[PDB]
């Protein structure tokens, strides 16, 4: 028995679920607030940053 | 068994739900609030910078 | 038994959920308040930052 | 019996869980606040870093 | 009986999981406040930082 719901949200409270089932999860995002994020990574065949 | 869900949400509160069943989920994008983001990533095939 | 839930986000406050049943999971993101973040990170098939 | 929630969080309060049942978890991104991060690691095939 | 939840969070107070249920958790990430962290790291196949 694994338990993740059952929660409450007041006001502006928000919560998020990635799952992956029968496989890897695998996160690489930004979170939180008041960031700033530069993304120039390589997910698929290639370069993200040529200089 | 796997629980995830029975949640209440009220005023603005919100949840968002990123799944897959027999396979791998990757995040790579933004969240939170009060923030600023800039997307450069390589996704397909060649480059997402070019300099 | 295992449990995560049952929490209570008054005002601002949020709670993400990262999972991978039968499987690996993988954190390099960013997260908290008040930071800047840079990802040249390589992905796929390739380099990340090509100086 | 493992517990991890009925947590009350208030204000800006929040709480991530990165979980991985049956499997192991890796944890290699950034946290805190007031900081300054560059990610230049390598997780698919080639390099990160190209000097 | 383990018990790790429980807790209360005021004004900007936060704090995170990272758990692995039937297998090893491995930390090797940034935490704190005020600092600049440099990820060159290798986790897939290749080199992190080539000189």
């Amino acid at each position: 028995n694994w338990n993740q719901g059952f929660n409450n949200y007041y006001d502006q409270g928000y919560g998020n679920y990635n799952s992956a089932y029968g496989g890897d999860q695998n996160y690489s995002g930004y979170g939180g607030y008041d960031y700033t994020g530069y993304n120039y990574g390589n997910y698929g065949y290639g370069q993200g940053y040529a200089d």
